[PDB]
């Protein structure tokens, strides 16, 4: 049996975590006690399936155990026309919503939060675990499962603490930027494999992991890539169990080979599960061994470089990139990846050209432009980061992206763009040599979610050739567009700026999202003419909403100088 197999390995309220999860992200939009009782019956079978595993339906696959359980009141609808299948897994992981029409989380006071998680936390931490899936479909499942034990310990502290609020509001930030770190980060990983393949999948690791750990053997790293892919592929692919059962494995191998890895494994063996599969998922770059010559030697002046990669190009490539990664903690995966790419072509062109090792002998010339355009923005836009701060570089980067696709949808612009300004907070703060690889994979990181929000509605054919194209091209594809003509201007319309009253209520974060939304109304109308009366527009907005609002006007002032700031900024 198969579910009695999962249920030794996983203990039962891991597996009811990870069942809940399950339906939380097949099922977004259906409310949580539903929810509950489907986990529950789910875990009453499989008891049933460990006492006898021959009964009745512990030999059937899991999708068609977890579908039937689906469709009995699912029916109830697009959710009914998976169910007219048996194809069905596939269809349920096609619909599945990456922005999903789900409110931005409401929390309640401190003495009513800590009397929720006292009560009862099992149905706290479930509650819990059900808003998180239900926003984010493709987020790590166990991943999930430690978050939500980090969680636990927030409660925990804050709720015998001297103030419960103010211990608790900024640890609930904290754990929420680091909850939407991994779910954005996993993005990719699914993004990578069901669109680009375990091929260029097992690139990227191999190029992160040789750069965590290069005290390793390259056949230590291939088996270890391998079965990474194996478990995201479980992962992306809605096989939420044995993802988290592979998981499981692998830190235990992991931990059963510290030698033949790195050194600075062990305290993290000496941790729980899920503490232990954290705590490996970042360790910090190992040092680097002495016995390594130079690069050159072996792939540029050797005389096997031809019938060596004729032989096996595939293995041949992933020891070129295994070799230039463990010795260059310094640069992004993506920049290592396209120095890969350049050498594959390279090697692909040469051996048939004149004469194979006087051409190829002249790699580093090729090597050289590359490495410097990364290095030139992330350079050029700390600097703009520092200058302008944050807000002030989310909305100079709103002006640089909204006239690179002025096409898209605004809740993305804005999106995406607020995202791009954090990068300036995470990366820039850090030493220059941590600086290239945090930016430069953090951006493709947000270039993603861009990718798989446009996806769902194109609207740009240029989105269209950067989203497509090459996964690892993606940061630099951005980079070479520029300013869009094809685009006709909007005219203001009578719904593009008059807003209500109750935005004097609102947080100065939302606040701020709507001051960066009619910005990108003001950028669209009129792309050309975009001088310093941006700014002075711009400005304007925030001294009639603020002399509005310090009115106490029973929604007059609003709509009367509404209907006159679209013709004054219209003549601007």
């Amino acid at each position: 049996s198969e579910i009695a197999h999962r249920f030794n390995d996983l203990g039962e309220e891991h597996f009811r975590g990870l069942v809940l999860v399950a339906f939380s992200q097949y099922l977004q939009q259906c409310p949580f006690e539903d929810h509950v009782k489907l986990v529950n019956e789910v875990t009453e079978f499989a008891k049933g399936c460990v006492a006898d595993q021959s009964a009745a339906n512990c030999e059937k696959s899991l999708h068609e155990l977890l579908g039937d359980k689906l469709c009995t009141v699912a029916s109830l609808r697009e959710m009914a026309d998976c169910c007219e299948k048996k194809e069905r897994n596939e269809c349920f992981l096609q619909h599945k919503d990456d922005n999903p029409g789900f409110g931005q989380l409401v929390t309640p006071e401190a003495d009513a939060m800590c009397t929720a998680f006292h009560e009862n936390e099992q149905r706290f931490l479930g509650k819990y675990l059900y808003e998180i899936a239900r926003r984010h479909p493709y987020f790590y499942a166990p991943e999930l499962l430690y978050y939500a034990e980090e969680y636990k310990g927030v409660f925990t502290e804050c709720c015998e603490a001297a103030d419960k609020a103010a211990c608790l509001t900024p640890k609930v930030d904290a754990l929420r930027e680091k909850v939407l770190a991994s779910s954005a980060k996993e993005r990719l990983k699914c993004a990578s494999l069901q669109k680009f393949g375990e091929r260029a999948f097992k690139a990227w690791s191999v190029a992160r992991l040789s750069q965590k750990f290069p005290k390793a053997e390259f056949a230590e790293i291939s088996k270890l890539v391998t079965d990474l892919a194996k478990i995201h592929k479980e992962c992306c692919h809605g096989d939420l169990l044995e993802c988290a059962d592979d998981r499981a494995d692998l830190a235990k191998y992991i931990c059963e080979n510290q030698d033949s890895i790195s050194t600075k494994l062990k305290e993290c063996c000496g941790k729980p599960v899920l503490e232990k599969s954290h705590c490996i998922s970042e360790v910090e770059r190992d040092e680097l061994p002495a016995d390594l010559p130079p690069l050159a030697v072996d792939f540029v002046e050797d005389k096997e470089v031809c019938k060596n990669y004729q032989e096996a190009k595939d293995v041949f490539l992933g020891t070129f990139l295994y070799e230039y990664s463990r010795r260059h903690p310094e640069y992004s995966v993506s920049l290592l990846l396209r120095l890969a790419k350049e050498y594959e072509a390279t090697l692909e062109k040469c051996c048939a050209t004149d004469d194979p090792p006087a051409c190829y002998a002249h790699v580093f010339d090729e090597f050289k432009p590359l490495v410097e355009e990364p290095h030139n923005l992330v350079k050029t836009n700390c600097e703009l980061f520092e200058k302008l701060g944050e807000y002030g570089f989310q909305n100079a980067l709103l002006v640089r992206y909204t006239k690179k696709v002025p096409q898209v949808s605004t809740p993305t612009l804005v999106e995406v763009s607020r995202s791009l300004g954090k990068v300036g907070s995470k990366c820039c703060t850090h030493p220059e040599a941590e600086r290239l690889s945090c930016a430069e994979d953090y951006l493709s990181v947000v270039l993603n979610r861009l990718c798989v929000l446009h996806e769902k509605t194109p609207v740009s054919e240029r989105v269209t050739k950067c989203c497509t194209e090459s996964l690892v091209n993606r940061r630099p594809c951005f980079s070479a567009l520029q300013v869009d003509e094809t685009y006709v201007p909007k005219e203001f319309s009578a719904e593009t700026f008059t807003f209500h009253a109750d935005l004097c209520t609102l947080p100065e974060a939302e606040k701020q999202i709507k001051k960066q939304s009619a910005l990108v109304e003001l950028l669209k109308h009129k792309p050309k003419a975009t001088e310093e009366q941006l700014k002075t527009v711009m400005g304007d907005f925030g001294s009639f909403v603020d002399k509005c609002c310090a009115a106490e006007d029973k929604e007059a002032c609003f709509a009367e100088e509404g209907p006159k700031l679209v013709a004054a900024a219209q003549a601007a």
